[PDB]
């Protein structure tokens, strides 16, 4: 069976908040994926790019979180959060 | 004749890999089988329990594959792909 983008990224949200972050992952990326497709759903590919980014940083991967902060950022240049995680995560690799 | 613990694992695991899901259930099945009867061997009831309960689910009965999961979590709390399978065994039958 499979998720919807709208069902998967409300499995990746609750994940988020407590705080799992494998699943975080797991679930956000299949929201992406049923975006791309170009699946009809109320959730934005930003919302998803911004967990997305988050969990997988939180498992150490910081240059998928970059690399998904610099897609997010592509579609939104002005995301306050994704400016300032751009920042984070570039000073984090710097040391 | 009958297969042990370890060539049931086996076939259960091509077949999973095929996607067989029936015949992953039948193998997996006996593989459990031949553990609870106590067979001396390298493959152990966690990880049958995970192709069996990943098997029976695919073939749409979640019933058992949520309770084949809880037995999981019960002999390993901190499975990873079996923490999350509750999760989404669960918001499947809501729904």
């Amino acid at each position: 069976m499979f998720l919807t983008a709208e069902d998967s990224f409300e499995l990746g949200k609750v994940a988020y908040t407590e705080a799992d972050y494998y699943h975080t992952e797991l679930w956000m990326e299949q929201a992406l994926r049923q975006l791309d497709e170009g699946e009809i759903s109320t959730i934005d590919k930003v919302s998803v790019l911004d967990y997305l980014s988050y969990a997988v940083y939180q498992q150490g991967d910081l240059d998928k979180a970059l690399l998904l902060t610099k897609k997010l950022l592509e579609l939104d240049p002005e995301h306050q959060r994704a400016n300032g995680n751009l920042k984070y995560f570039e000073y984090i690799m710097a040391k």
